[PDB]
């Protein structure tokens, strides 16, 4: 299972990449204009986590119409070849993926939040399909099941979409996304930080430094 | 999973086809009697579905013996290679579906409602199989229940004709189709056009795009 | 899965491979002698469903010793190349069913009630074992458990025998031996027939050609 | 779980009675003109069963309409006290069941073939729901399935309705119909017969005969 | 299990009343928009369908502030002793739930699509839930599973609101309500229909009516 | 299933009661000092609370020894007779319970992370036993196992002590403490809040209102 | 579940009570010989033991012949009503209980390895029912699967004998036998005081402390 | 699922064979003893079942230590490529099956009762492992369960030793190893012989004769 | 399943090779300063023991940082061709493990104690990972659990990283672990002798022998 970091933020980026355990990273219209304030360009903020980042990095288009977002896709392509173009699951988007995979450009179908969209993706030639874990848990539904139905289908068809879980809001959707086998899991930095982390390992750490000053002060 | 439009309306199939997301088309004789009218041919309406769609397109014999079912498939084969022979579940049906699979002629056995004559029509050696999971609710059977019984049988005996669900009425028909694991679903225009939609899709796209305006007043992408 | 027919009659036999779902015959001698009526040889019925089958043909021999019954084998073996010999699970039964493998003469154990007797057959040479299911529902013991087990069995061992259900009383015995995963089923002509039907196709059919009849006056396909 | 005997065969009723066994009769149209031929009238078909049988015994209206089912009903309740009234599973008879029960008149619903007309027939008020499970067979559907749907429905809402399986072609059915619970079988006679046998009771049968010779010749 | 019949349709529900089979009805401001045309007043149709139906019937309130919710609602309560107040499940909706429970008006929590929203219902006091299956099942979730889960809840606490699904679509989301034990359906006059029938019913009555004429040629049963 | 607080705002807390679905407060010293702003005094805070709320409200101790324990406890059960003291799961909080339990003053027994705490504090006799599931969460255990095990073990004892589940994150924490059949959750008030909240529940009171204003210009309910 | 101590250790015990947690103990001859020590009898440990212990306590017979145990089981009973007396799963040790649950002496039944055994015990007439699941593990079977089949079968006939599981190792026993439902389980002191523990308790309190230092520097609240 | 005959009796062994429905033989001391008789030598009856089995003998060693098991072991070899060594689950045991095992010698370890000792002796790099399933029944376990177990490990780590079910004391033993998918059984000739037998195969016999002459009166198909 | 010996005794690991049942030894920084007595270098041991075992021992690092862990592992890895070095579940160990592995430097990753830990070590490409599962047990979670997760997310995402069950306590997590399918296990010596024997085993032997005895005196 790949790990991204779900965030903007380029000093999180950093920090999370010098540890080496962060594979990719998301970004969105909101998580970017969170940065892009007090003088900051968002053109900026795109370009220097394309150069910080050595694995994928994704992107959004924000035209709601088709020539619109191919358009749009290009330019996000053409800032590096680490560039995966975020595509909303719309009509419209649907026919951007399957234009922008026949040029083979990465793409990254996001919004979705049903198994049925996931697989329209995936018809469509989508590089990855980014199902939102925690706002099917906001509005009062187990979101990792939509995960363990897509990735039957997916096993169904011999999909190569890679599933890539987003939203996600603790430790535990990354332990069953690991569980039920999705491809990728993208996290904010909060979440990141804590999964290398065990109090039993803190414990046992110390109970170790104990025990070897017995045998060299 | 492959995803048919069940229709005979022209504009649903251009429609649809144009999403990128409709790989054939279903039409009985049914779907077709609705769209022959006011003078329009069901000739043509046949013969344009075929121009028009690349994937397979299913178009019933109405013949109900075995020589009328064959010299009619011998003629719908005759017009487009994508032309697919429906074949109704029954003796002659049966009949028929062997002569023309030894002819090399594609066909779909329809009006199937339960496992065994899905067997039977693979036997014969049909292309797809059609269970009419909507019309089993109808009665009160759950019908995707067939579907998972048809996938099981299929898969014991690595059988090579399609599983094409027909008869949905609901996305979760089509849900389930996917996780079962039918090679086909065939479905109305107006359950297609719904299994692109969610509510929270809308929300989080409203809402990005309030928030990129924070950034670019012209909601603009420039780079 | 493959189906046999359970009988001696011709033409029943030649019906059923025209709907291309027979794939083979079960005699025995009654149904046999039961063909043999207005002149016809007893013989003469079983040597022309040998020569018109492609494909096994069950005779069932009558001796209940060893050395009878291969001798009787061998006399059925010299028929024809697709003559199936039946052979009960008896100790005499097993030595001639060895016997017999050991001379590529297929071989059909019958009067098969528990798994384990399916598996001493198998590992005789037996090419095919026929547990009678309906017997044991006759005593109050659901007979297509004994199936799954056996085909659980013989899947961990990779036995080439195949299961072929026998005894079978309804469509239900059908379906769930298609859902295990049986090698065949034998079934009389009748609960062959039957498995084709079902309300809902003949409720359908009538509302096509009914709906066809309104875009075409003669009911008639013209392409 | 109780047992009645399927059929209008006089001769198959008196044997049944006579083994004990048999608490109850169900009859049908088809059943009753199978026995009425060569001279003997369905009338006295009937009263001689109602004179013959101790329980329950069944016996069919042929009118298809809400008033002439109940007239016949209560022509056929008027036979005897024992009389059991079969209505069909349509409007007209869910109509002349909630008529018959509010004049406490026996009631069994017959034809049915799902778990949804079982509790309708229900909520009329019918003493009996007949499910015909052999007839599901016939077209490819496990019978017994709906047996075991309609127990978990009657359980659910504490439904009095009796669930009395009908259309019975095999001991298999019985058997899976008492261990679902339902509270009745309807049995053709060639079934009836089989019950008590075993091919182990026989063989031991002879075997205390023998070793009590031993001791006792 | 009750039946409701979800409509305002005067003649689907005088009809499914003589049926015997409905125990209520239920409206909401779409259902009664659709009748309240062609000079029809809304405040008629509310009158007749409570002077009609013995069961309980549903009106839902159209205010969205808890103060005009309580004041309809009294309205609408003092229009029949059977009428039960529609109430949406948004804060103001418990707020003014919680009120009337007090005051011993029955009331309906509409528009739930969650467990726990029919779990705050009915911690307000709430007479019926309606979680909305068919709603569930358009946006591609099973909505069935929302039953089953409130089901679960509702039996942990001995919880006595009703569960009433609403949104149905076929006659399948009947099916497992009662398989589930849902309290209430509340169904359109269609679905209502099919529930009766069954091929096999149709087809038996006709074999019992052709049988019965051998020994009664004018079909009837004269005792 | 109660659903308590986690809170010392009194707005937040009479608006949750409005709603009808709050039955107690969960508080600690950093929400309480939160609210001490505009002067007001920190115990001033605690003893509104205490007035106002019918029902349970939870009151930490600080002191981490038997003696200052129970001595504390003993002051915050002065303050009114439905405060609960918090007591954290060591070896002197669970003498401190069994102590305070024979008094009759409430307890809370926190910072229990495994079943087997939650028994120990039962069984010294404690009103509320609270497992910090989102703490869980946080080291990669999903703490709602641990609610479903302590269910069962308390249903196996029909022991009276209510589970309480606490440091809840997210709305699935209470649907699936629900279904397990949890005696109560404590929830932040905006947790609490979003509980409520459907996008099917906006969307449909959306259309309701748009088709009753054809009926009813000004959006009125007159009866 | 009740906990007994498996312990004479009186110390261990009133420790364990005033916990609240503790309803009972269970010895045996090597336990209260550890204790029989700086003047202290054998004798003077069960009895001392016996009378601070609102709650059963098990002792040991060592007689393995009937009447040896049934005069045994007499004279411990004899020196409180709240004794109870461990008897091995034999043919002598079914006996003897059968004996004593008709004079009303309370009984429990040790070395019992699988569930049948621990019916017969029952149906004797036994007040506990000992299985030793720690020794099951020690063979390389599942202790407390034992358990599990003992409880379904006690509660297909409603039996009233207290199912105790014995030889407990590890934390791990203890939860599963109350997610089985056992009635008892006797653990070692050491055993009872790490079932109180875990590191997000500690890490828990430490939390507490901090943060309360900030809403008042001292330590106490008022 | 291949079957091996527990005897050593040569009549019970060419009969089964003749059925097809043999394998292999295994044998003990006291089987062989019991065939020792009217002249025959115990080393003669080994000789004569080497000799005329297509397929493995097991023959047991009774020494206890490394050494002589060892000795003995390649003695047994040295009778014919199909004798198989029987060894017991002892360290001893162990040690010797390693080493026989590098000398290609097959090795067959008895007295196994539970999986992990099966696992220690496949690990060893034994050719057969025996657990005695009758004997786990004797003591109120499952003994099937341990044999399931076995299955499921050896599949994990596609351990090539063959699991052979022993001490089998019903039929139903060995139904239960063939669903389970144990490589082996080995049972008495009369279980064998059981094996065979239902009363519907003798009614269906008995309706078959009567129905044929009913076709010809004689009883011979021509 | 491989088996390791936990100790630094030469005679247990001799004997238990002897065996043929052990296939590797652990040794952690609490064994090696115990057979450090009377005449031996905590480092002759461990030379001895390298050069005796065919097959992998462990031996920890004591440094916390990563640059004190690749210089100390690089020392350890000289010392034999089967050391695997043992680092700790930290932020600096998965840095130093991914270095080692770049230099083919076998690696155990210690003080694992939930499965997205074991995940992380993995994707460092680390050869062994050791969760501690008696550690669990000891704070009331039934710390096998753990180990049937990560051996299903190592399955899905096809690992190659070996699951080495540590921290073990008796039979029970042995047999747990083979059932699950663990790659190995590390054992104390007394757990390791216990695993061979059963008193059917014994029983059995004294049967052999008292009626070997009546054959041949
Ligand atoms: O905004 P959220 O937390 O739903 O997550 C969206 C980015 O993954
Ligand atoms: O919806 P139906 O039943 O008309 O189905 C049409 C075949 O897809
Ligand atoms: O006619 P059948 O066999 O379907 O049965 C109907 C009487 O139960
Ligand atoms: O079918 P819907 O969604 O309009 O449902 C109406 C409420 O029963």
């Amino acid at each position: 299972m790949k790990i991204f970091l779900d965030t903007a933020n380029i000093d999180e980026i950093r920090t999370g990449v010098n540890w080496g355990i962060v594979d990719g990273v998301t970004t969105n219209p909101t998580l970017i204009s969170k940065e892009a304030v007090n003088g900051k360009k968002y053109g900026d903020i795109i370009r220097e986590i394309l150069k910080i980042v050595d694995g994928p990095v994704s992107v959004q288009v924000v035209s709601t119409k088709y020539e619109g977002m191919v358009e749009e896709a290009r330019k996000i392509h053409g800032l590096g070849d680490n560039a995966v173009v975020k595509i909303p699951m719309t009509e419209d988007g649907l026919r951007a993926i399957k234009t922008l995979s026949s040029e083979h450009i990465n793409t990254n179908c996001t919004l979705v939040f049903n198994p049925i969209q996931a697989l329209l993706a995936a018809k469509a030639g989508v590089t990855y399909v980014s199902p939102y874990v925690g706002r099917l848990d906001d509005i009062g539904e187990d979101g990792m099941q939509i995960i363990d139905m897509i990735r039957t289908i997916f096993n169904n068809y011999i999909i190569k979409t890679q599933i890539l879980v987003a939203s996600i809001r603790n430790p535990i959707h990354v332990l069953r996304s690991a569980v039920i086998g999705a491809d990728v899991v993208t996290v904010p930095f909060n979440v990141l930080k804590s999964l290398m982390k065990h109090p039993k390992t803190d414990e046992g750490l110390a109970k170790f430094l104990e025990d070897w000053k017995k045998v060299s002060p």
